[PDB]
């Protein structure tokens, strides 16, 4: 029903640019669209990061001299400190603007409110639902990847003109999928997988470990190697993309597809009510406020729970097995 | 504890014969046939026989295969050794004054669902590896981990042979090879398959059902974030190749916080499911669920699939690859 | 949604296999040779049998019957169904081009205890009805309700077929046929043997055990009152003929009051005891329970007639059909 | 395990920096110029400073201090130290190729609310006594234990320098060191200030609302069984000198049988509260309980003072201190 597959690329054929940051995002989104023949700038504070694009022709500005030079811009810096800089420098400017767009890349400083832009301003979603340099290693073949959209404010009756039609730019459209959604569910989906199946992961197999190892007689070294030091997890999500989710174990056998459903079902209820209590602590926004105040404090928890993490019984037994094969590690 | 190399030399006059030619046959088999050693093949006559009749190999049927050697690696699984074991082999070995099996994963072993002589020597060779690559891994002569172990030893000599056919399977000298038993192997090859992969599958199938469901959310987008990306082909490429605790300075803090703080919260259960889960196969409480269930007629085992294949997911996850251009089962 | 004719042709120019002639077999079987149709009877050979010759049948064995045939109505037990598919059948239906294979009850299929090949067809063709009275209802003229249901179809004509053979039982036009799978098939006829079967038996045993035992009642009357007399027939012919909550309007207000004001006061404590029994049978957790029975010596099955033909209850009913004239335990 | 020596050159020939001159900065100070050593003194200029410029020191100002030394032990609190490191000094010490910050209570370290660069050394020498009687300890010439630890090194001598810091300050030889960390000295200094203290307050609280309000005591006489008395500095001064299963021979049995029998039947209550209470702060969810209060406005500190200082029993304590001649409430 909501599917977007195309759109034109005119209204903006007569339009400015304006990209901001040019990290490991800006580099992509701007460039398939700098090679796509559309005038677009860059704005940035100066470090590394301007040097290298100051080694690209790209019209670098600071940032309040882009957001009035151009029209529409996308604002590809983190959800962390994107709200310093549109309450200390932009904001003050588009009270200068009239017709003007504020593209941004995640939502989380807009759907719970940490950011205001005026009403007579337009703003949208661009959402990559891919790593960002795989685009790159990719978009050279034509072939594009799925986006998300959505709308806050349509005060000029043409944001969807704007939104179906920047995708066509950076590589996505036509070719791809483009998806409508907004920006409330883009905060929560790309939140509830940083919250639910993430950590549960993480959290079994330290408890898949600490119970081989200290209760029932184990070697460290094996007990690794099995878990999560060989291609399992490696080749178990490259067949989850490209067969299907319960289409991959028919290579795999009996033993393993036997044991696997009969707990998926058997676990269904009491990951249910892990999630439904983690989705009730994001809809309500009372993530923002354990989030927010963090960083006031001076990352007090974040600091800590590194130092457990990695000074446990596990990354230890694990940093010297990586020493005895050779690989790429700390 | 770790061996990382050992003489080929007790294997320069014995004669090794693998059983099976499937996933894993053909890659012990042919590394070992470029090491210089004679070895056989044992199967019955199959469309796996037909190429490896093209293959120069001396494909015999099994019982011949065992009268002819002393050594054997049986590589064939662990649902169907049993009926081999008791009907073809077993009633051979009594015949053979001294002779060595090498399994592949004791599955059936540790359990006790078979039972070798004792004047035999049984041995153990697993690869912890895709099991295809390894060949890739052959070529480029970095080797690979396995595991080993022993059941029972008669021969004084258990630990020569086992040490020394990993190095010719392309496991070492390059890799490791780590000392086990078959009661642990059992054990970690299994307690994967039960507590943190179906634990994933059911929080997908729960991350969904709340969003589509009770949050208003499109489904063609909810699926785009979880696992259609490309985003869980490489948060592994990275555990393996950096540290599973080590990756996240790649993401930002507001996916390192929420993913610490959530993890210490619920370790507290994910170890009270696998304290269960590990009770119930130290005792050998699931062979007597799994050697029944092949008695029945697989009764549940075919249902699981029909709901897991007709749920409200996979339904709209089917038409959206169609939607991408990828098959459809 | 609802059936009521079809055709006939399809199964014209086709021979029929009956396979079983028991209880159910019979009476398929004769409609269809009073419909003037080529029939054949394959059976093992019994009292079944020379029953079955003396009726003009022709008899051949089951490998040789389902071979001549084109179609065939496999009325044999839900029990010992799988033996005879593994052994004798099933290596035939490779040596076909078109078949089917008609079902009775898909306890059978559904939970998967047989797999037909690819090249066959599968239908099924339930009598909800007593069986017996069909031949009771026969020779009136009025038909009877069926359920219908595939499995596979490589024809196109899965259904041509379906809705035509329940003409030719003496089902249509006249009664009507309900549209369904076997998946459904199985747990309405297993919810039914599990649910408000046993509750039943279960009070009556225990409105007895409490009248006796703890409030000083004669054996012989309380009987009298429960099951003694045909007034559940009074309960049933009139369910069927009126309505369930039509039939209340004959008793009186005291037998209404009591009635209505307990049946909303436990139908939230039926309703857990039913949605347990229902996860138990869609999961397959049943067929493991009664395909290991089986392959026991059928020990619990044997005991627990011996606590029922032995209880305080059964003992003293057997005595007063003594007192009275009727058939006492043989 | 047990540290009893340590050279003093590692220090000579380098300059002292002694920040603070508080209730601490005067001790640890004044013993240091006693043993002939070049010190300068930094601080904000107050009564403290007059004081201190009347003392003989040499005070410059903080960053000019810093500046001019070699090492520094920064004897202000946990509470403002950040603020002076993030505004003052650290923007200095990239200034530097080598250097050294001694502190004392390690709250600000190990919970990461300061983070000192790569190329400087951090310690920590905590000294374990009053602090007003070490000068009174100083005059006798006896020394008194001290803790160390260390955060980073890069110099091989993080160790040779503490070790040798504390031999300066009237701690050994004569007293002991212990060798720590920064994570251990923060958890010990806080779950004596938040587990056996007012689980103590928390009792004679309740031992006299239950004696009043319950069972009919005078209020004159409860509080001088408590703790009007000096009969806890006669339980302190002997657990400091005896044993703290060692003062009880002194006493009586019935002062002997009741307390043991209650001291394990309730051992496993107060193991639980504690288990809590440390849990509570080695992940560091106390500093972002404690560093949010400071930026509120302190709005229950505020509260909780005014509830003990206007309760049931401090206003029948404050009369009878003035029914006996000792310092009333200011
Ligand atoms: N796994 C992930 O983390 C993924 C994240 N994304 C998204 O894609 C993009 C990631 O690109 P990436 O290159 O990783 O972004 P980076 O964080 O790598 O670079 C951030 C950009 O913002 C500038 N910047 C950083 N901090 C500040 C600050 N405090 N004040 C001002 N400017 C600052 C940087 O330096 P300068 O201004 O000098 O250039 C740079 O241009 C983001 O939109 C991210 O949300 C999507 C997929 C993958
Ligand atoms: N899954 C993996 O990647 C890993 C596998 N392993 C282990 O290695 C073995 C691999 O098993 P798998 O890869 O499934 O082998 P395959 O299923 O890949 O091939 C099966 C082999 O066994 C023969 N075979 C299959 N069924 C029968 C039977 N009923 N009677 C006789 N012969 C039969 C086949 O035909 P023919 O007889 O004609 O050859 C073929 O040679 C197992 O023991 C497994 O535990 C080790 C590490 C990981
Ligand atoms: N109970 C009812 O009233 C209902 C019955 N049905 C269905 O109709 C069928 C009725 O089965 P049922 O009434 O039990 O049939 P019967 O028990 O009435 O008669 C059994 C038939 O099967 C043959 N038979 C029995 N055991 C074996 C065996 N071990 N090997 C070979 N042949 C055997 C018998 O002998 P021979 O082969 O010599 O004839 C006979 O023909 C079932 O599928 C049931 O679900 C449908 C609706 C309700
Ligand atoms: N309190 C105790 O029971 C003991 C505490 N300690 C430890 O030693 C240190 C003692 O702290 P404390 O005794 O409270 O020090 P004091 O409160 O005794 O004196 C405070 C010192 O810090 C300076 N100061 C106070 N507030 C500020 C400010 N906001 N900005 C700048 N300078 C300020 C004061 O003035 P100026 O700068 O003008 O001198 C003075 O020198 C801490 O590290 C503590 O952990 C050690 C033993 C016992
Ligand atoms: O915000 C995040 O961390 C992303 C995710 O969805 O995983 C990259 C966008
Ligand atoms: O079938 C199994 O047991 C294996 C596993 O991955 O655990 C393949 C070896
Ligand atoms: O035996 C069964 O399964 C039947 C039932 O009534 O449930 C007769 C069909
Ligand atoms: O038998 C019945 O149904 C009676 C009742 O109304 O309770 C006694 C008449
Ligand atoms: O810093 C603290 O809190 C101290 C305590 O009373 O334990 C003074 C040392
Ligand atoms: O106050 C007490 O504890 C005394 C006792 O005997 O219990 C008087 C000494
Ligand atoms: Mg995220
Ligand atoms: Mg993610
Ligand atoms: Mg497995
Ligand atoms: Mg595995
Ligand atoms: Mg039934
Ligand atoms: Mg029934
Ligand atoms: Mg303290
Ligand atoms: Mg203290």
């Amino acid at each position: 029903d909501k599917t977007v597959l195309d759109a034109n690329l005119d209204p903006l054929k007569g339009k400015t640019i304006g990209v901001i940051g040019y990290g490991n995002q800006g580099r992509v989104q701007a460039t398939i669209m700098r090679e796509n023949g559309l005038n677009v700038i860059v704005g940035n504070v100066k470090d590394k990061y301007y040097e290298l694009a100051k080694k690209e022709g790209f019209e670098v500005y600071e940032i309040d001299e882009a957001v009035r030079r151009s029209d529409v811009a996308l604002l590809l810096i983190p959800d962390e400190v994107m709200k310093e800089v549109y309450e200390k420098k932009i904001a003050p400017v588009l009270q200068g603007k009239k017709e003007f767009v504020l593209d941004f890349a995640s939502g989380y400083n807009v759907a719970f409110g940490l950011i205001r832009p005026p009403k007579s301003v337009d703003t949208i979603m661009v959402a990559p639902r891919m790593v960002g340099e795989g685009i790159m290693d990719l978009h050279k073949q034509g072939k594009g990847y799925p986006v998300l959209l959505g709308v806050k404010q349509d005060a000029s009756g043409k944001a969807w003109d704007y939104a179906k039609a920047i995708a066509k730019g950076i590589g996505a459209i036509p070719g791809g999928i483009a998806v409508i959604s907004s920006f409330e569910e883009e905060a929560l989906l790309d939140l509830m997988s940083e919250h639910t199946w993430v950590p549960i992961l993480f959290g079994a197999i330290k408890a898949c470990y600490d119970i081989a190892v200290k209760e029932y007689g184990v070697s460290p070294e094996a007990a690794l190697l099995e878990f999560y030091a060989s291609g399992e997890l490696a080749e178990i999500a490259r067949l989850i993309a490209e067969e299907g989710i319960f289409n991959q174990m028919v290579h795999h056998s009996t033993t393993s597809q036997y044991g696997t459903l009969t707990r998926m079902f058997k676990y269904y209820d009491v990951v249910r009510r892990i999630v439904e209590n983690e989705a009730k602590y994001i809809w309500d926004g009372s993530f923002a406020k354990e989030w927010s105040l963090e960083q006031q404090a001076g990352y007090p928890v974040f600091y800590r729970l590194w130092e457990l993490a990695t000074q446990s019984e596990m990354a230890k037994a694990e940093k010297e097995l990586y020493k005895l094969l050779g690989r790429k590690v700390k």
